[PDB]
């Protein structure tokens, strides 16, 4: 049964492409285990959770309100956009844009949110004004979805996002209501079975997000641990090969099982 870094690797000689990893301690920030760290992949949809970031930020701002409700019109649905097709007569509040993007990925509730802040080159300015001079947002959806990298739009590092996701889980850049409101609604996904919460163990807090692409791209970031309470941040990420999906997925579960088993 695997060691981590050691299925990590295999995961990359069986799907080809790249695969990278890092798992920091949440408390301290300290990397506790790595892989491709300073690589950049494709976020694919895990920008969705730094788009929910910066929505906070301004909700901390006072510049927004979670409740402020939005109309938008068939015309803005884009390719998977399972809650926000529903709502077109009553709209969505900024908040449910949020779970529906988080928890369901949902393509045009990123993008009206998006729309919110000025576009991709505005969410790629607040993660530079957060100190993150990596990650880099340039498309709208369901292009993001659609593209084959080209390799360096709309990529991250793992380190970098694992960093970024732990500035914005902790330490006071948000305020504590909308740090915990960022977890929730990360805890409340519901697309993301196959990957990491396959392999968690009865008990578990995880809070994820995952991200699915071209070229045999697939992501998870996530923040777990026992007891309830997490306590490490997971980024994996894999690109650049002719993976299906279930093989992307069973891959990413391994990886989650040797890291639960070594915890
Ligand atoms: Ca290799």
């Amino acid at each position: 049964h695997p060691e981590t870094l050691v299925k990590v690797k295999d995961a990359e000689d069986q799907l080809g492409g790249r695969v990278g990893y890092i798992e920091l301690d949440l408390a301290s920030g300290k990397i506790l285990e790595s892989f491709r760290p300073e690589e950049r992949f494709p976020m694919m949809s895990t920008f969705k959770v730094l788009l929910c970031g910066a929505v906070l930020s301004r909700v901390d701002a006072g510049q927004e309100q979670l409740g402020r409700r939005i109309h938008y019109s068939q015309n803005d649905l884009v390719e998977y956009s399972p809650v926000t097709e529903k709502h077109l007569t009553d709209g969505m509040t900024v908040g449910e844009l949020c779970s529906a993007a988080i928890t369901m990925s949902d393509n045009t509730a990123a993008n009206l949110l998006l729309t919110t802040i000025g576009g991709p080159k505005e969410l790629t300015a607040f993660l530079h004004n957060m100190g993150d001079h990596v990650t880099r947002l340039d498309s709208w959806e369901p292009e993001l979805n659609e593209a084959i990298p080209n390799d360096e739009r709309d990529t991250t590092t793992p380190v970098a996002m694992a960093t970024t996701l732990r500035k914005l889980l902790t330490g006071e850049l948000l305020t504590a209501a909308s740090r915990q409101q960022l977890i929730d609604w990360m805890e409340a996904d519901k697309v993301a079975g196959p990957l990491l919460r396959s392999a968690l163990p009865a008990g578990w807090f995880i809070a994820d997000k995952s991200g699915a692409g071209e070229r045999g791209s697939r992501g998870i970031i996530a923040a777990l641990g026992p007891d309830g309470k997490p306590s490490r941040i997971v980024v994996i990420y894999m690109t650049g090969s002719q993976a299906t999906m279930d093989e992307r997925n069973r891959q990413i579960a391994e990886i989650g099982a040797s890291l639960i088993k070594h915890w």
